[PDB]
């Protein structure tokens, strides 16, 4: 039994439908009863913030139901201030028990076009983060099944609670899955994109930039997935599996890189093409304003039974034992939450 509380459609000749997803979401009664919205095929140029618990979106098809907007961190608002990374997101989830199924979410900020702009071009943005999907500290138990997430830098921002991504596609370049949330990915294609602006022997990007607090058991966990290059033009050894993001954070003694954000990224039973070279370092500013480097060997970066040409084994790429791998089951990672669709 599957019934819809609202339907979004591009066609008025279709039936009794909403024209925009934002309108359908808004039409939901106040409260926490399940509200399920069907979204028919089409490109919906919308930015959405979800604040109602137990809201559920279902696209007609992942290929054809698209939610898209173009916003970079460096994009200016009306008052002349920047949107920022969090603010750049096409979809923001700030509610509990959200699900999205069979749809694509894009940030259409044209990173390559931006980089190709002349250095003197005042429209050339430096803050090139452009988030497709953002799960905030308020968005626990967020479930994404058969969803495609599209971006370049900072595609997926997972913060706070638990999120589960299943049968998914996620594309990007730099730090394209990042944040301090517990995010489990199963049977996903993680797509590393070509960068025309990167010189022959330099790094193109990093799949993950976890900022997981050291006292939090699970950060980014990728299982039974495929780490793939967008094209044959993506060079060998051009992408890192992760680098440690220690976010600039306001403390009592100032604003600087959080020392206790010692991120976790764990890959289990995942294929990797040879664009992968391993893990990498990342810099921030310390309490004195000096550059500080955070190293992968000091971070919680692990693999278990990786395969494919990018799956090399050395000292610099720590491996889980069988016993340790057993700690990364869905049951263990998500605790008492079993992700279910309406
Ligand atoms: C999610 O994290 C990010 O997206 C990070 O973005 C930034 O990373 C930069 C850069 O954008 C990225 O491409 C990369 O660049 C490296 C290298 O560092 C460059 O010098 C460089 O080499 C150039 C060229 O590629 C090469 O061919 C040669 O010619 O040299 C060139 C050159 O040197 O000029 O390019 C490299 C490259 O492309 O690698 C693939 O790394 C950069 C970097 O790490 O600099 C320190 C930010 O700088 C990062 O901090 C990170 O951004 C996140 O964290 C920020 C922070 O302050 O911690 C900031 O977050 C804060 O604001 C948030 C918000 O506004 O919402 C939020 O509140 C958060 O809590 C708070 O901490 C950013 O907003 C956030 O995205």
């Amino acid at each position: 039994a599957t019934t819809y509380n609202a339907v979004v459609s591009k066609s008025s000749s279709d039936g009794k439908t909403f024209k925009t997803i934002a309108d359908a979401i808004a039409s939901a009664p106040a409260g926490s009863t399940p509200f399920v919205i069907l979204i028919k095929n089409g490109v919906y140029n919308e930015r959405l913030t979800i604040t109602r618990n137990n809201l559920h979106l279902k696209g007609e098809s992942r290929n054809g139901a698209v939610i898209a907007a173009a916003t970079a961190a460096g994009t200016l608002k009306s008052d002349g201030s920047k949107w920022g990374t969090a603010g750049s997101s096409t979809i923001t989830i700030s509610a509990k028990d959200f699900s999205a199924q069979s749809l694509t979410i894009r940030n259409d900020f044209d990173f390559p076009a931006n980089q190709a702009k002349s250095d003197s071009d005042s429209s050339k943005i430096k803050d090139t983060q452009a988030v497709a999907l953002y799960v905030t500290k308020s968005g626990d138990r967020a479930y994404f099944k058969d969803v495609s997430l599209v971006g370049y830098q900072a595609t997926l921002y997972v913060s706070g609670g638990r999120s589960f991504f299943s049968d998914c596609r996620i594309s990007g370049t730099v730090d394209f899955i990042f944040g301090d949330g517990t995010a489990l990915f199963n049977n996903c294609d993680l797509v590393s994109r070509y960068r025309a602006d990167v010189k022959s022997g330099n790094v193109s990007g990093y799949l993950t930039a976890p900022s997981t607090n050291i006292n939090q058991k699970y950060g980014l966990v990728i299982t039974n997935s495929r780490v793939i290059r967008e094209s044959d033009s993506v060079p060998a050894k051009s992408y890192g599996l992760g680098r440690p993001w220690h976010p600039t954070t306001t403390f009592s003694d100032g604003r600087y890189a959080d020392p206790n954000a010692i991120g976790q990224t764990v890959f289990l039973n995942t294929s990797m093409d040879n664009h992968i070279y391993g893990w990498d370092k990342m810099s921030g500013k310390d309490k004195n304003g000096n550059t500080i480097w955070f190293n992968p060997e000091d971070s919680r970066f692990f693999e278990y039974k990786s395969y494919g040409a990018g799956a090399t084994v050395s000292k610099d790429r720590r491996q889980l034992t069988d016993a340790q791998a057993a700690e990364y089951t869905q049951s263990k990672v998500l605790g008492d939450w079993t992700p279910t669709l309406p």
